[PDB]
């Protein structure tokens, strides 16, 4: 309802559930789910829905596999198209805590193989496919088969090692996960797991593999410009 | 020829110009570099020669150009075979810092596609291949082309996020780098750039992968027993 960490509702915002969806593009939406801790409140997180090519593709699930299953039956309702895969953006419960509700369903799921690695330790259940990548941060594209127009890169380490970021082809959109605060953020979230060496680098690394998206989504805040790139990476500067 | 940090010299070792070579097999030999630091003295660092056949392979640089320059002087002397390839195990000046040398003999590098990601951040010269791991921590063999010997194994983040292993198949030997200490150390060494949530499980890991490796052989300190991981991984428990 109104999160202490996380944007609040605005208009645009469609309830469903225990939910929130947002339009973002007309084959694009937001997802956003909420972990109400008690004595503290609420904590919402974001993710992506595309409808590409008759299918749908989600990038990241809900806190938990209740949550997920909300997801599918919004798109179910919504969109009304099989969900073909979903890319899960690291090992942590805001974007692999439904991992098991996705796999109960038939949906293939990708994500970094050190995701994979890291998932077990983190609480989470592995993807089934691992993503690898490029020195240069970009997906090795056999390991990412028909993704439709996701493209995925690797930022280097940054709010944690496995953080992956997802471009829109043919859209204005880029999703930086838990990496990228906006641009009014006072600080860069839970560092508890973060290479605060490289954090900056990854930051920039994100803006400049997505030059031209000029909308910004993030995990913990509404989509924004680009200016929560270049606030994110001056703040990440001031930890090194 | 004495160092604060490393082993000391021992019978069967060889000094070479500015490097000293010890022959732990048949087939394999250890070389050892020294960083000279104003007012602290010698830190040495140690890597490995391999002969497979009518070829060499190196594991690690030596921490300069010069000095692995010299590497190369001494495997055409005592061995006077090619060198078909060098794997370095993480982006660090002990494992790095001589790969300007390697490529100037023309000798094809490899390192973990995350150690090539962070080599200039990190003041090194990337290899010229990348590794990439599965899930499980096992090097994806079409990346690894006629390693021979060389099984390389991805444990985890622990001293550095991309630090990486090899065992030397058809021998007892595997190498830890410098995420493994020795059994008698009493510190993990530089963690400024580890994962320390994590580090315990890699070095058990790494134990896991080579199971019946009884010769540790790690950066800074001479090969030891297996009370090499499982003390490093005690003293990384309380870390957590
Ligand atoms: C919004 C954050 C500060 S929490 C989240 C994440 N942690 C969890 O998913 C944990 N499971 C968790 C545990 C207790 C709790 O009350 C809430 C979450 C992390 O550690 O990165 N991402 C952060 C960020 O994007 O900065
Ligand atoms: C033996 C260590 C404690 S230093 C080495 C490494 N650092 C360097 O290569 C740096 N270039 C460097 C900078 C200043 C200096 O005085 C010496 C070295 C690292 O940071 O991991 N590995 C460590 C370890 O294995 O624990
Ligand atoms: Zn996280
Ligand atoms: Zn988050
Ligand atoms: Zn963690
Ligand atoms: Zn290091
Ligand atoms: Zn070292």
């Amino acid at each position: 309802i109104r999160p202490t960490i996380g944007q609040q509702m605005e208009t645009g915002d469609q309830r469903f559930g225990d939910l929130v969806f947002r339009q973002l593009a007309p084959n694009v939406w937001q997802h956003t789910s909420y972990l109400d801790m008690p004595g503290f409140g609420a904590v919402a997180s974001n993710g992506l829905i595309v409808r590409d090519g008759g299918r749908v593709l989600v990038v990241d699930t809900a806190w938990t596999d209740d949550q997920t299953a909300q997801i599918l039956n919004w798109i179910k309702q919504e969109i009304n198209l099989p969900v073909a895969l979903a890319v899960v953006t690291h090992a942590h419960q805001d974007k692999m805590g439904g991992m098991d509700a996705l796999h109960a369903a038939g949906i293939a799921t990708y994500a970094n193989a050190l995701s994979n690695q890291l998932a077990p330790q983190e609480g989470m259940v592995a993807a089934q496919h691992s993503l690898t990548f490029a020195a240069n941060g970009w997906v090795e594209p056999a390991t990412a088969p028909n993704f439709g127009p996701l493209k995925v890169f690797y930022p280097g380490p940054g709010h944690t090692s496995d953080n992956i970021t997802v471009g829109i082809d043919g859209t204005d959109i880029a999703f930086g996960g838990c990496l990228i605060k906006d641009s009014k953020a006072k600080s860069l979230g839970n560092l508890g797991d973060a290479d605060t060496e490289h954090y900056a680098a990854s930051a920039r690394a994100f803006g400049a593999a997505f030059p031209k998206a000029s909308m910004i989504v993030m995990s913990h805040s509404a989509p924004d410009s680009r200016a929560a790139i270049t606030h994110t990476a001056r703040m990440a500067d001031k930890l090194r």
